């Protein structure tokens, strides 16, 4: 596979232009119909060939051949624009009109870069490399949105904004809990059948069926009909297949299912305002409710927690978050009460019938910043991330919109979203199993680092540019960051007194800053295990336990892992330390997992796409797992549940 890779980017090579601007060209002047089609900007090609002497010599081809097997094909399909289905972009071409998209006439950033991107110390958002440099360019990732209004003109109204976001390539986080519920009077049909209008405009509007994520808090009388949704058996009116499912979760209902305590189903028409307010002011409001039996429902927070949970060992969903830790650490609170999270579960962002929130997202790839001598260059990291946060800030200004909600939001509130990929690589190259002691302080260290760099650049931006217009009454304007709102003392590593010196001085331009993204697809390219994510399983053969093997001459063995599902633990040759580096996912404890997401999301100022891996998951088990992460006040406490 190694040499596979090399022959196929050599193939590339051979079938494609050498020189940038050519390409550029090219893709300019396309023509189909026989209309001119351009596949690239006028604005960036005018830019390109201005600079082209400049632009055509900072492209190192032989980056090219970094690529693995599997990422180099996943570029060809996806990422590398085609003239009439044939390649025309090399990988170089591609980052570099990246990079000049971005940067635009500044030519000494987008060749900061373009190196950047082409040695692999991070990467941006798919949807950046897709359209970057481009007319329409959709640079941001996802959205997030609120229901306009409990009224068939602004359920279609916000069906309409879905419909167009989700065309624009945008995956989509709603908040449904202001929707009234089955048999409330109308001066209804409910939730449900709404959900299948939804639904089946995600099918309709992809190519990629349409990524909705339906948000709804559990004291909606409609609740346990959502619950049901998903589930592969029932009748094609109850059932909506195609949505994604959220929960929105309230302190007060935990709390009454750990004492096994009445919870009441409400419909919003008649008890409004419940996602408007969160902790002690919902706890208020809700029970307010109840003593005035404004109550459709009551059942035992117990059934319907053994009914959420029923639903997770069928379909992996709903997704778990917590409303209350999502809003009580948030940088956003002056905003108002923040409704929902997003379709990956990682962006906590406000919303109103005004604003649409925006994700604007990178990763870096935490692999790299590792030393041939076993340390971490936490300077370097921090570096990286500084320039990161400079281009999804100049992201904001350039993107194509999909709805003008989106515009005033992003531009009003500036929040970004930087990720990781390779936690579990760096872990590994460090010579640190991902549960010890020493993984966990590394694990630390690089997002308060991470938290570190990125808000000195959103500071040094707002110097230059002004802070951010809602800056003033948020809890970095009262010298409060997020590591305060967890009650957390950071490490010495940094000196976060300088820091928040600048910030009490300057302000900063973005109101959010962190939340580490799933990487699906982008570390899939890279040739890195997935955003924070543990090893999944050591099969191709895992490069470092193929190397280290290999360096030992201890490389039969790659069927004797094939037998085991990925585990190298049975395997009597392979030496203690190597085992404990390579333990699979499926061997490594999630309460471990969950502490070390809520350590690190002490300087994460939005929340984390937290996989959760139980390979023979029970009632028991999951309950225990829910508790435990909530109690650690983490805000999303599980993405998906996946098991064996
Ligand atoms: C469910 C349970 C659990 C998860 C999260 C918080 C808590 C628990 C039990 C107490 C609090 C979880 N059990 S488990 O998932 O079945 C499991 C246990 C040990 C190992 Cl090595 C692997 C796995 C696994 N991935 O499959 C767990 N993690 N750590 C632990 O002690 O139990
Ligand atoms: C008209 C109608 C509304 N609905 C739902 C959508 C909304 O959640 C809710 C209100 O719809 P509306 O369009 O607001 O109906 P309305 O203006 O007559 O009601 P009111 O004066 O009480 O505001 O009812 C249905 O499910 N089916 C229908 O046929
Ligand atoms: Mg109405």
């Amino acid at each position: 596979a190694i040499l596979a890779a090399r022959i196929a980017v050599s193939n590339l090579h051979k079938e494609t232009k050498k020189v940038f601007s050519d390409v550029m060209e090219d893709l300019y002047n396309y023509i189909n119909n026989g209309k001119h089609s351009p596949m690239v900007a006028k604005s960036t090609l005018d830019i390109v060939l201005a600079n082209k002497d400049r632009l055509n010599s900072a492209i190192i081809y032989d980056r090219d051949f970094s690529y693995n097997y599997f990422g180099f094909k996943t570029l060809e399909r996806s990422y590398l624009l085609k003239i009439n289905g044939k390649v025309a972009e090399r990988p170089q071409h591609m980052l570099m009109r990246v990079s000049v998209g971005i940067h635009k006439e500044d030519i000494d950033a987008a060749i900061e870069t373009y190196n950047l991107l082409s040695e692999r110390w991070f990467t941006h958002a798919s949807p950046t490399l897709f359209n970057a440099g481009t007319n329409r360019p959709q640079l941001s990732s996802c959205f997030l949105l609120s229901m306009k209004d409990d009224s068939i003109e602004g359920i279609y109204d916000t069906l309409k904004q879905c419909a167009l976001i989700s065309k624009s390539a945008g995956g989509i986080g709603v908040a449904v809990s202001c929707i009234r519920a089955t048999g409330s009077y109308i001066a209804s049909n409910g939730l449900v059948p709404m959900l299948r209008v939804y639904n089946n405009t995600a099918r309709y509007v992809d190519k990629r069926p349409g990524a909705f994520a339906i948000y709804l808090e559990p004291w909606h009388l409609d609740i346990f009909e959502f619950l049901d949704l998903k589930k592969n058996t029932g009748k094609e009116e109850q059932r909506a297949r195609d949505l994604f499912f959220a929960l929105w979760i309230p302190d007060l209902f935990m709390k009454r299912v750990e004492t096994n305590q009445d919870w009441s189903l409400m419909c919003p028409n008649e008890c409004p305002g419940l996602d408007e307010v969160w902790g002690e002011e919902f706890e208020k409001l809700y029970a307010s409710y109840e003593k005035q039996g404004r109550v459709r429902k009551v059942v035992k927070a117990q059934q319907l927690w053994y009914a959420i949970i029923e639903s997770q060992t069928e379909t992996g969903t709903p997704y778990m978050l917590y409303k209350d830790s999502c809003n009580r650490k948030s940088n956003q609170q002056n905003l108002g009460t923040i409704k929902c999270s997003n379709l990956c579960t990682e962006i906590v962002e406000y919303t109103s019938k005004d604003e649409v929130a925006v994700c604007n997202l990178a990763s870096l790839a935490l692999n790299m910043y590792v030393t041939s001598e076993h340390t971490y260059d936490f300077k370097k990291l921090a570096e990286v991330t500084k320039v990161v946060v400079r281009n999804l800030n100049k992201i904001i200004d350039i993107n194509y919109y999909p709805v003008p909600e989106a515009c005033l939001s992003n531009k009003r509130h500036r929040p970004i979203g930087i990720g990781v990929q390779g936690l579990a690589d760096a872990f590994i190259l460090m010579r640190y199993p991902f549960e010890s002691a020493e993984a966990q302080l590394l694990n630390k260290q690089i997002f308060e680092t991470i938290y570190y760099g990125a808000l000195e650049a959103s500071c040094d931006l707002a110097k230059e540019q002004g802070p951010y217009e809602t800056y003033e009454g948020s809890p970095v304007s009262k010298g409060i960051l997020q590591y305060d709102m967890w009650n957390v003392t950071p490490t010495d590593l940094w000196d976060w007194k300088v820091l928040k010196e600048k910030i009490a001085k300057y302000g900063i331009r973005n109101s959010l800053l962190i939340a580490p993204m799933p990487t699906a697809s982008t570390a899939q390219i890279l040739g890195n295990n997935e955003s924070i994510e543990p090893y999944t399983s050591n099969i191709i053969v895992n490069p470092h336990l193929l190397k280290d093997l290999t360096e030992r001459g201890l490389w039969e063995m790659k069927n004797q892992i094939i037998a085991c599902n990925g585990s190298i633990q049975s395997i009597p040759e392979i030496p203690d330390d190597l085992k404990q580096l390579y333990k699979t996912v499926w061997e490594i404890s999630q309460k471990t997992v969950l502490k070390m997401a809520a350590e690190r999301g002490a300087f994460i100022d939005q929340s984390q796409s937290l996989n959760i891996h139980i390979a023979e998951p029970n009632y028991g088990k999951l309950t225990s797992m829910h508790f435990y992460g909530w109690k650690q006040g983490l805000k999303t406490g599980m993405y998906y549940l996946r098991t064996r």
